[PDB]
């Protein structure tokens, strides 16, 4: 999910470059770096457990 | 198990109070009202799920 994000927000940054050539002045960082707490909170929904209860007890 | 702790401080109670006559004049009141969190962190090793991976499945 982060570098879905990652490479989603680098697409507007080119878009928005060549769309608009006015100053193209500020070269700024990344836009995600450091994975945060927010691709955690998506990505735990698709968890499960692969082992189920009557495997454990044999 | 509040019950278990209340019952029990009380046994202590009257066989210290039958032991020494000496003042018995402090007329305390419960040990054990209003259940505290200990209870419940000895109780919660008890529990269980008693429904089945399979069976919601099915």
């Amino acid at each position: 999910l982060a570098i879905r994000e990652s490479i989603e927000s680098e697409i507007r940054r080119e878009r928005e470059r060549q769309t608009n050539p006015s100053a193209m002045e500020v070269e700024e960082d990344d836009p995600v770096p450091e994975i945060r707490r927010d691709h955690f909170e998506e990505a735990m929904r698709f968890a499960r457990r692969s082992v189920s209860d009557n495997d454990i007890r044999k």
